[PDB]
């Protein structure tokens, strides 16, 4: 391109828009980033210039059989409805940069959302249309280059978000993300929660947007002791405790505050828990339900109801499969599953027992759920995400664990030889009881032949020993016990020390490894909760039912020309970096030092002839 | 394209406009021995 | 033919061979512990 601008377009040959459409079509066809920045600069009327005819060639231009000619094919461009079975369904720039993110062209999409105008938007539009796009591409090396685009495009939404907030922090955080634009016709936030940018939730921007959001009408600053006592003290709102007809409201905004109905729902499910233990532990009778037991039966059902609601209102097929994607709607889903089958098999004449026992591995789930709670926490949200990424280590230790009670387990019942010889009894010696020996239960009385009396107990030849355990086996051989004794010492050295503490390093490791990406995994899911928080109905699960059965312009311009603003500004600033760099400016000074040298020649050669002359 | 980088770096780059400057000294040099070799003839 | 192609690709694919090998490796090992904790007495086998 220097050649080209330094000759073609040094200002002496005069040059028309229609002089230089057909090279435009050219360098867009060709992939000529520096060109088409080039030619655009030059004073040529883009909007003019893009025609629909001349929109279709460039779509037309998909590189072989690539994964956009596929979506053509299947789908006159007809670009829009090829965007909706991608998303869901549920100005020149803006559409040169569709067609350069389609085409995967880098720089294309480069240079066209800095000339775009929602470009915060069209950033996380672009990082989504990229990811999905990656994803649905066969190549498996194209989806690499589609990825890290994606990357940039989320780099820049983050940087130039973050110049918008210094500036105004009431404009960016509140006009700027939530808006609905003319790419999805949905918030920022919502296109960053489906490209899953978690590099844009991370700014304190969005975070402290977030929290305001979290916090509802009252202040963000308030104490969480504050809300507790308001909680438990309702007239103790009407007072100077917690910053902010007048009455009303008030009482509907504290009531109506995410955070309060967070702790509201916190309380209910607690106080939930304690009627689930006082029924199963000491109301659950084989007569018909009693008065208790039926409340617990109504506060199930308005749970059920609940969790009904989050999915049906969370396109019912699209929505349906985003709720159970969810791993606590998952556990939700399967707790109340199970408490049905308890209901039903209590209920059932001669399935009392079964109907119990189900109900109370039902309340180990329900327990579970409470892990929910530490989610909000800034210090033990990123302990949770953590502890999910653990599961490889946990898997890789039960599996060397099993394969070493399997063989060490086998043996010592093999060298043994208890005569009960029972297959509920031989599995209990072989897999239960050293499982606990990692646990400091050591039945040394139960395989030690000189802790244990000899007797005669069969028939069968050489001797045999009296152990005094009840599931040990009525007697055992003694031909090679040092050897029984030798395993077990082997087993406590392999089990109690070297795999526990082989855990442990393994734990460490991948705790330090993964903490910062959980970091950043759990403040992009914290808009999730706030989101979902934001629409439950304000009452508690046990009375959630009343709350069921009541549910059965110029300023945008302005907002977008101030968006403009900063994104040239932040453009300009990385520019000028750029150029003030080390390596540029050694580059200058090299071109410079060169125009000497050929100056300080034509002046060499000028003196020859003056001298020549002269004489 | 390992060459070309190679070329294309900051000492490369140090390097060579080292060398043009050491030639402009000495072209400069003969110009400031010519100019007073001219200016004595003239006179 | 395209019927016994498909069987025989899937068939000597190394993969399957190693879950085939892995399958008949468990069998062995619960046949072992069959016999030896059972089956294992001084008469005869
Ligand atoms: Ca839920």
């Amino acid at each position: 391109v220097d050649i080209a601008q330094s000759e073609l377009f040094r200002g002496d040959i005069q040059w028309r828009s229609f002089h230089l459409e057909a090279s435009l079509m050219d360098a867009l066809l060709n992939d000529r980033p520096e060109f088409v920045r080039l030619l655009i600069s030059h004073g040529l009327s883009l909007g003019h210039f893009l025609t629909p005819m001349r929109l279709a060639q460039l779509y037309s231009a998909a590189p072989s059989n690539s994964l956009i000619r596929n979506l053509l094919d299947q789908a006159p461009p007809d670009v829009g409805h090829v965007l909706r079975m991608l998303l869901g369904k549920m100005a020149p720039w803006s559409d040169l940069l569709l067609w350069a993110l389609l085409l995967n062209r880098a720089q294309m999409a480069m240079y066209f959302w800095e000339m775009g105008s929602n470009a915060v938007s069209s950033a996380l539009g672009a990082c989504l249309l990229l990811r999905v796009m990656a994803r649905l591409e066969p190549d498996a090396e194209e989806a690499a280059r589609r990825k890290d685009l994606a990357f940039k495009f989320e780099g820049m939404g983050v940087d130039l978000f973050g110049e918008c907030y210094r500036s105004s922090e009431v404009r960016a955080a509140r006009l700027l993300l939530r808006r609905c634009p003319l790419w999805g016709d949905a918030t920022c936030l919502q296109l960053a929660m489906q490209a899953d940018a978690r590099a844009f939730f991370a700014q304190d921007g969005v975070q402290s947007l977030l929290t305001q959001k979290w916090w509802g009408d009252m202040a963000s600053t308030t104490p969480i002791w504050a809300l507790v006592l308001a909680f438990f003290c309702p007239p103790l709102i009407y007072t100077r405790l917690i910053t902010f007809r007048r009455c009303l409201r008030r009482w509907f905004h504290f009531w109506g505050a995410p955070v309060t109905i967070f702790m509201g729902n916190v309380v209910s499910y607690l106080l939930f828990l304690l009627l689930f233990s006082r029924v199963l532990l000491v109301d659950f009778q084989p007569a018909p339900p009693g008065s208790l037991e039926l409340l617990l039966y109504f506060w199930a059902f308005t749970l059920l109801c609940e969790e009904l609601r989050q999915g049906l209102s969370g396109s019912l097929s699209q929505r349906l499969r985003l709720y159970l994607a969810d791993s606590w709607n998952q556990c939700d889903l399967v707790a109340l599953t199970c408490f049905l089958l308890g209901v039903g098999c209590r209920l059932t004449p001669g399935l009392y027992h079964l109907g119990r026992t189900v109900l109370c591995i039902d309340f180990m789930v329900f327990t579970v759920r409470l892990l929910h709670i530490f989610t909000v926490n800034k210090q033990l949200g990123p302990k949770i995400v953590i502890v999910s990424k653990m599961m490889k280590d946990v898997f890789f230790f039960l599996f060397f664990l099993g394969v070493w009670l399997v063989a060490y387990g086998v043996a010592t019942e093999g060298l043994l030889r208890p005569r009960d010889s029972d297959f509920p009894s031989i599995l209990r010696r072989v897999f239960y009881r050293p499982y606990l020996q990692i646990f400091g239960q050591i039945p040394q009385e139960d395989m030690d032949v000189a802790l244990m009396e000899h007797s005669n107990c069969s028939s069968e030849p050489g001797f045999w020993a009296h152990p005094p355990g009840a599931q040990a086996g009525t007697c055992v051989s003694q031909y090679a016990n040092w050897l029984v004794v030798l395993l077990l010492v082997i087993f406590l050295l392999v089990a109690n020390i070297l795999l526990v503490n082989l855990l442990i390093a393994m734990f460490s490791y991948t705790f330090g490894k993964v903490q910062g990406n959980s970091d950043l995994y759990w403040k992009a899911q914290r808009y999730r909760l706030i989101r979902e928080f934001h629409s439950r109905p304000a009452l508690a699960p046990p009375f959630i039912v009343i709350s069921h059965l009541r549910l059965l312009k110029e300023a945008e311009r302005k907002l977008l020309t101030w968006e403009s603003v900063h994104k040239e500004n932040f453009l300009l600033a990385r520019a000028r970096d750029k150029r003030e760099s080390d390596s540029e400016r050694l580059k200058r000074t090299s071109q410079k030092v060169d125009l000497a040298l050929k100056q300080l020649g034509h002046i060499r050669e000028y003196e020859q002839r003056l001298k020549v002359l002269e004489r």
